[PDB]
């Protein structure tokens, strides 16, 4: 599924994303707009041979399994194919994990480098929250 902007700030509403860890909500969308594009079927080879997975990205090195990321971890026990469910729950509970491992969004280096310290408020402008 391809969200758009409001609808996906809005789900993430629904499954507690606005301001967890402090992360407003436009922070999330931002994010989720230059990982995925909005798309949750969105999937991404890392140089290392793991893969990032879903709207948010999430790399199977450390917090889903795929079966094919050697020396990895599964930190939110899930199969990585979960997390391209037009169904965002796990996608977002696994992130409330990744954000919550002590570096906050940095976790994320598109939110680090594109979003980070922005108006990311813009990304929400609007939207029937
Ligand atoms: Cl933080
Ligand atoms: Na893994």
């Amino acid at each position: 599924k391809v969200f758009g902007r409001c609808e996906l700030a809005a789900a993430m509403k629904r499954h507690g994303l606005d301001n967890y860890r402090g992360y407003s909500l436009g922070n999330w969308v931002c994010a989720a707009k230059f990982e995925s594009n909005f798309n949750t079927q969105a999937t991404n080879r890392n140089t290392d041979g793991s893969t990032d997975y879903g709207i948010l990205q999430i790399n199977s090195r450390w917090w889903c399994n795929d079966g094919r990321t050697p020396g990895s971890r599964n930190l939110c026990n899930i199969p990585c194919s979960a997390l391209l469910s037009s169904d965002i729950t796990a996608s977002v509970n696994c992130a409330k994990k990744i954000v919550s491992d002590g570096n906050g969004m940095n976790a994320w280096v598109a939110w680090r480098n594109r979003c980070k310290g922005t108006d990311v408020q813009a990304w929400i402008r609007g939207c029937r929250l």
